[PDB]
C-alpha cells in the first residue's frame, strides 16, 4: 500500500494472506469456508492464513488452513486482465470470531465519489522496494468511469473500477492483488492492476465484484 497508514492488528478481520512458502497476494473471508481473490494470484498449493497482522511472526490470532479446491473465473483474460476474481475453498471452515470474520458480498454497484478502504502487505514505495511485515490500509475514493476510462484508454472493461488520486501519491501496490477493497462495508473491489503504483494520473484499477454476486453465490452452493 502506498502512502497508506499501519491498520493496527485484526482491525480488517476478513483480510487473508495467501501464502506458497511466503505471502504472495491477498484474499477476503467471505464465509467461513471461501475466500475471493484475484484470478491472476492463481498457483497451486495455496494455504489460506487467516487472522494476520505481522506475516513473519505468530502473534496467537492465526488460523492457517489449506485450500481444497480453486475456481478461477470461466472467463478471465490473462492478457487483458478482464474477469480477474478467483474463489479458494478451504479443506476445513474457520472459526469465525471478532478478530477472523466474513466481509458482506453487496447487493448494489458502488457509485463514484465513495470512500473505500484498501488494505495489504505489498510495496509501500513508488519507486524502490519495501515490504511490510504489519498490515497497510489505505482510505481512497471510487473514480468516475470518464476519468477512469481517459487514465486508462481502451483497457477499462465494464467489470473494471478505478479508485485512488489522480495526483498520485496513494495507491495499492505489488504485493496486493486480490485483496479487498471495501466500501461502506461490503466487498466491492479486488485489487488487480495499474501503471506502477501512485503515478500521477493512473489510479488503481480493481475488479468490479458486484457483477459478480450472481457467479459467486453459484458456485458456492454447488462446491
Ligand atoms: B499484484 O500484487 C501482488 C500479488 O500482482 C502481481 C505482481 C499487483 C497489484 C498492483 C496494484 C497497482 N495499483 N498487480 C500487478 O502487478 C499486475 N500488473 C500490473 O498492474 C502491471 C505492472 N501494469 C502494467 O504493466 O501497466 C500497463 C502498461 C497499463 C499494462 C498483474 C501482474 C496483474
Amino acid at each position: 500500500i502506498v502512502g497508506g497508514y499501519t491498520c493496527g492488528a485484526n482491525t480488517v478481520p476478513y483480510q487473508v494472506s495467501l501464502n506458497s512458502g511466503y505471502h504472495f497476494c491477498g484474499g477476503s473471508l467471505i464465509n467461513s469456508q471461501w475466500v475471493v481473490s484475484a484470478a491472476h494470484c492463481y498457483k497451486s498449493g495455496i494455504q489460506v492464513r487467516l487472522g494476520e497482522d505481522n506475516i513473519n511472526v505468530v502473534e496467537g490470532n492465526e488460523q492457517f488452513i489449506s485450500a481444497s479446491k480453486s475456481i478461477v473465473h470461466p472467463s478471465y483474460n490473462s492478457n487483458t486482465l478482464n474477469n480477474d476474481i478467483m474463489l479458494i475453498k478451504l479443506k476445513s471452515a474457520a472459526s469465525l470470531n471478532s478478530r477472523v470474520a466474513s466481509i458482506s458480498l453487496p447487493t448494489s454497484c458502488a457509485s463514484a465519489g465513495t470512500q473505500c478502504l484498501i488494505s495489504g502487505w505489498g510495496n509501500t514505495k513508488s519507486s524502490g522496494t519495501s515490504y511490510p511485515d504489519v498490515l497497510k490500509c489505505l482510505k481512497a475514493p471510487i473514480l468516475s468511469d470518464s476519468s477512469c476510462k481517459s487514465a486508462y484508454p481502451g483497457q477499462i472493461t465494464s467489470n473494471m473500477f478505478c479508485a485512488g488520486y489522480l495526483e498520485g501519491g496513494k495507491d495499492s501496490c505489488q504485493g496486493d492483488s486480490g485483496g479487498p477493497v471495501v466500501c461502506s462495508g461490503k466487498l466491492q473491489g479486488i485489487v488487480s492492476w495499474g501503471s506502477g503504483c501512485a503515478q500521477k494520473n493512473k489510479p488503481g484499477v480493481y475488479t468490479k465484484v458486484c457483477n459478480y454476486v450472481s457467479w459467486i453465490k453459484q458456485t458456492i452452493a454447488s462446491n
